[PDB]
């Protein structure tokens, strides 16, 4: 017993002895044989909702309408999933009628209270093989819910298996049913596959499927995404930092209408066109300029180079550590820092409240950071006091 | 700092370095102002689901659609709810808005990271006088989301505080919004209610106000529901007990189309009536028969002696600890104990497999139960042959 279903053992056993039955289910399972680390238990049972929010004191009812409960077990979140056949939902109590529902058939395998593996359907093959098959006729599952496709893919992207030869035609066949899956739910698959290990041949063969041109902004790109296999994908850290490579790979053109079809929450849809500029912007590691540093703000720099080391193939290592230097001698590193305050160029130049006050710090801060005045009060005013003068001896 | 916000200090302390900033609100301020024992520790904060995805590893989605978010900390599970205007949701960062949404004033107060108690609305006041009181004009509540009325009468039997003159007259006047609540909701707070310690004069009051005959089977039965008072409610430990003594006070002819208009699983409203039964059919604690309580099983037994009670006025106790002695002295304590088995009454009286074969088995437990014959094959066997020709010498 690997301490994952350790732990996790309890919510079996207690709903085996108010006799119900229960596995240990999905890719837990996968990952143990497959031998990754162990992601979520999951476990499937012949008990109800009901019976299960009655058994065990936390109970959270995620969607009690198809099965799944999440089942607060001794300090973890697990979920309890009533065995069902996708039609409504129907309930049944064959677990083999359970695992016959899922996608592939990596995902179809379950292990009892013991430890016995339970694979009626060859996942244990296709695991030796590393092979993602349809849990029946790749065709018919499909049909059964079109997003299937999608992830088939990312899987390629996650785990590193290849497609089977029927699975894979299957796909291209059917590749149109995707438009009607939504966006929404297009995203989170494909920033899943985009944070592969694998991605490198996921997104390629997102291409030599028919699964290109049914996702956001990814009509005709064929070209772009084959070519996508040469980048370091694995070293993005970040969302920002993938979908930041995703698009220059593209060469999409305007990060913001692109990325927004996506259904991207704005704060990444931001940042992300944020650093696509900031390489457009400085094309070489060297030319970052203490202004415009401390314009992206450090973390921002660094997943600057980090996305550009994608592309490159430079260890951003040194970059990153050259940033954090210089980051931190940075006279002052944000706005707020500026000894000076607005109000207080206005009672020095004479002038009422208006527009020229922001061009004014503007200016000072671009002085403070680029080492050319001071961040003191006195110095600053002198500094500015004596170059408004200036502007006018140049005109 | 109380302990049950000691461990839930830190969901609002990385809310508040990522600068976002919260509070826990709810009744556990209640709770610990009140000086209850503290429930759910819930927690309300600017920050968009979104952003508490990002910053907490374990994220359960519960309902981000809506704005909380299940954050697990430390081993716990808490609610963290991005402040809204309950109009579709409109999320703000106004924490004064957010407790101006909630139903009640005692709910509407928040305190901060530090101990500071936020009261804008007189929660504070509300508890000390011990009074439900509507944040805002109760009538407009009432409308904003019905349902919020039944609660307003649980909390009455959950706390022991008595309705504002303003808001109980709210009540009996939006009466009728509840039938637009769907019955499911409706049950979850009887169910409470139900378990009230005050529930005595919650009960009544359901009645009192306009709530009766909008409930499920509640119409008309003011009488029985007033009278309900003096029913000793609390000693009721399960959710089938609780029902059955409703169903009781109520009077409530057939216990099965009732309850289940109640939307109650099938697992209670059966062990309901069970107990409504065995209730019915011994009228007394002294009356219960070796073969009964083999019937009903313990558990049941003991539930309908503590029904009787909350009916009666006498302890349980006694009756509770007889059965548990008869219970364990009972020669067979389940049917599948029999020594004798269904198949070796047919090999026995040299008949075909039938309905007779029941019959058969059926008195002979009754036998070995009330103590008749033993629970041995041999001398059952006998008193099995030794039985079927005392029916030939009776007809
Ligand atoms: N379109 C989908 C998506 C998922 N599943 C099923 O839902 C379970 C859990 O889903 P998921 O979160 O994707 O876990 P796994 O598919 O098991 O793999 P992973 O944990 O890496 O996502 C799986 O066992 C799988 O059979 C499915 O039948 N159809
Ligand atoms: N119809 C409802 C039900 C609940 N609430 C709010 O949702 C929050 C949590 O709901 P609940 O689980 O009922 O907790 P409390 O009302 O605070 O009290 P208790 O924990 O005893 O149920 C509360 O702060 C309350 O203001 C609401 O506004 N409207
Ligand atoms: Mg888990
Ligand atoms: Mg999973
Ligand atoms: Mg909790
Ligand atoms: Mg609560």
């Amino acid at each position: 017993m690997k301490p994952p279903f350790q732990e996790a053992l309890g919510i079996i056993q207690q709903l085996k002895q108010h006799g119900y039955d229960a596995y240990f289910v999905g890719g837990a399972v996968r990952d143990l044989l497959l031998g990754r680390p162990i992601g979520d238990v999951d476990i499937a049972t012949s008990a109800l909702p009901e019976d299960v929010m009655a058994i065990f004191p936390k109970t959270i009812d995620v969607g009690s309408k198809h099965g799944t409960v999440v089942v607060v077990h001794k300090g973890k979140a697990y979920e309890v999933t009533t065995f069902k056949t996708d039609g409504s939902v129907t309930f049944v109590r064959s677990l083999e009628e359970d695992l016959k529902r899922r996608d592939f058939t990596m995902n179809a395998i379950a292990m009892d209270e013991y430890g016995t593996i339970i694979d009626p359907f060859g996942g244990r093959e296709a695991i030796r093989r590393r092979i993602i098959r349809t849990v029946g006729e790749a065709e018919k599952r499909f049909r059964e819910d079109a997003l299937r496709m999608m992830r088939a893919v990312r899987f390629v992207s996650e785990l590193g298996f290849a497609l089977a030869p029927d699975t894979e035609q299957a796909i291209v066949q059917n590749a149109p049913l995707l438009a009607h899956i939504s966006v929404e739910r297009m995203t989170m698959e494909m920033e899943k596959l985009l944070g592969g290990p694998f991605a490198a041949r996921a997104l390629p063969l997102l291409a030599e499927t028919g699964l290109n041109a049914y996702l956001p902004g990814l009509a005709g790109k064929e070209k772009q995404l084959r070519l996508a296999a040469a980048y370091r994908w694995p070293w993005l850290a970040a969302r920002e930092e993938r979908w930041a490579l995703l698009c220059h790979a593209l060469g999409v053109q305007e990060s913001r209408p692109f990325l927004r079809a996506w259904k991207l929450p704005n704060k990444v849809v931001d940042e992300a066109g944020a650093i696509l500029t900031a390489l457009a912007d400085i094309p070489r590691p060297e030319a970052w300029t203490n202004e415009q540093l401390f314009s992206a703000g450090l973390e921002r720099a660094l997943s600057v180079e980090t996305v550009r080391a994608a592309f490159t193939g430079a260890p951003p290592g040194p970059w990153h550590e050259k940033l954090r230097r210089r980051f931190a001698s940075l006279p002052i590193k944000t706005k707020g820092e500026l000894a000076v305050n607005g109000k207080d160029v206005i009672e020095w130049v004479g002038k009422p409240a208006g527009p020229w006050v922001k061009e004014a710090l503007d200016a000072i801060w671009r002085a403070v950071v680029n080492g050319e005045v001071e961040n003191e009060k006195e110095r600053i005013y002198a500094w500015l006091m004596e170059r408004n003068r200036t502007r006018e001896k140049n005109c």
